[PDB]
């Protein structure tokens, strides 16, 4: 049951999606959005 093994393969996207933006103004946002999701936040806000 490696949760891990999902996840070092999860965060590898979003280390992709990284530098495939990697652009400091409106895709900043998409950038943000990569952040937000490597700070493990999901809807689970209350």
């Amino acid at each position: 049951g490696s949760l891990d093994e999902d996840e070092e393969d999860l965060q590898r996207a979003l280390a992709l999606s990284r530098q495939e933006i990697d652009m400091e103004d409106e895709e900043a946002d998409l950038r943000r959005a990569i952040q937000l999701s490597m700070q493990g936040s999901s809807r689970n806000l209350e």
